[PDB]
């Protein structure tokens, strides 16, 4: 089990102004920090966040946390269900602020809802400091879904708050799970007119807005004013970023299928091969990534994560692989995209 933490700075809030946290496992003698962000979409106005804070309070609230959970998949301390990272310092940090880690703003007579997740994030890195994480030798900030875009806009902020509180030899990296979306055309269409019908670009550029959501500072410095909604998709932040990132994601995620509109005749066939081809192409230049081809919105903190295969090649192994590649290697790849263009071509794809 990881036990909650409450942050000691109760200005950094979850979005109703109660205290954001973290669970943490410590293991001691291990100088390797786990920091995983979780996921859970987000809200971009007043109404559909009102309607998230009615029926998932528990992302927007840490009144009614647990005191515990337990660690799975890559936070998992047993070897057996993760032959990566068992021995490691695990934390977990509950996605409390809407807004795909990017948010700045407290709440106030003019905010109804905080969003903080940058400085959530922030917050946990400095009080783990005094629980150990100033000797750590690698910290993985690491994350699923909306924590794994999390992982891209915040990777070099760690790095870079690390280095200016003067621990320079703490060697930050990313691991962005099935945070890596395509603003591609959807199946069918909609005009952003309500909650259902916004697509992803529409929504973050109006969520940016209501957030005070910050981007990486290169992404910023290409796109610039109005367009740093840019910045939230994975192809095209990628390439900004100095800190090492590890990107897992499915060829064809359920929650990008969800975004196009497609819930086979051939014009389908035609879009889900395109769709898969596409996303193949964006990772062709990512050296550490693992991309199986399924259908699938299935997260790395998942008790069977260790079963997927490409070419051969598990997850955690191309993990350990990365890890070595830091310090090409004879039968220990890090770059692993499937090739087979349909889901679940790939036998090991989670049934
Ligand atoms: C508490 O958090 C806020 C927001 O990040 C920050 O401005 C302030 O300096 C923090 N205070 C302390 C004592 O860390
Ligand atoms: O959490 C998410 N889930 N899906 C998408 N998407 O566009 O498919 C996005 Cl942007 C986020 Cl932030």
């Amino acid at each position: 089990d990881l036990r909650l933490h409450l942050l000691l700075n109760t200005s950094v809030t979850c979005n109703d102004g109660s205290p954001a946290g973290y669970y943490l496992k410590e293991s001691r003698g291990s100088r390797r920090w786990l920091l995983f962000l979780e996921g859970g979409w987000y809200c971009f106005n007043r109404e559909n966040c009102d309607s998230r804070y009615d029926t998932m309070r528990r992302l927007m609230s840490s009144r009614d946390w647990p005191r515990t959970r337990t660690g799975t998949g890559i936070l998992s301390s047993q070897p057996e269900e993760n032959p990566y990272w068992w021995n490691a310092n695990m934390v977990f940090i509950p996605y409390c602020s809407s807004d795909v880690w990017s948010g700045a703003s407290s709440k106030s007579e003019k905010n109804e809802y905080a969003f903080m997740g940058a400085l959530i994030i922030q917050e946990v890195v400095r009080e783990l400091l005094g629980r150990g994480l100033s000797g750590a030798k690698v910290l993985l900030l690491a994350g699923s879904s909306a924590g794994g875009t999390g992982v891209l806009l915040n990777v070099d902020r760690v790095a870079e708050q690390l280095e200016k509180l003067g621990y320079p030899a703490i060697q930050v990296r990313g691991l962005a799970d099935s945070g890596w979306f395509l603003d591609n055309k959807q199946y069918r269409h909609t005009d952003c007119v309500d909650t259902i019908t916004c697509a992803p670009t529409e929504a973050i550029r109006r969520g940016i807005r209501y957030w005070n959501g910050v981007v990486p500072e290169r992404c910023r410095r290409q796109f610039q004013e109005g367009e740093e909604w840019n910045c939230f998709f994975g192809y095209k932040v990628y390439p900004t970023l100095r800190s090492p990132v590890f990107v897992v994601q499915w060829l064809f995620d359920e929650a990008q299928l969800t975004v196009d509109n497609v819930h086979v005749q051939e014009g389908l066939r035609l879009y889900i091969q395109n769709l898969g081809r596409e996303l193949r192409h964006t990772l062709k230049d990512v050296p550490a990534s693992f991309a199986p081809a399924c259908l699938s919105h299935e997260i790395i903190i998942r008790s069977h994560w260790t079963d997927v295969q490409v070419k051969g090649t598990s997850l955690p192994r191309a993990l350990h692989c990365w890890d070595r590649s830091l310090h090409p290697l004879k039968g220990c790849p890090v770059h692993l995209v499937d090739s087979c263009p349909w889901p679940h071509c790939n036998p090991s794809c989670p049934t």
